[PDB]
């Protein structure tokens, strides 16, 4: 799978795979 770290919602043909931690926050892992 191939993945981004996304600022916002995932692309419609990617699915939310899990979470990036950046400066502890969190953002959407999203992968296709």
């Amino acid at each position: 799978a191939t993945c981004y770290c996304r600022t916002g919602r995932c692309a419609t043909r990617e699915s939310l795979s899990g979470v990036c931690r950046i400066s502890g926050r969190l953002y959407r892992l999203c992968c296709r």
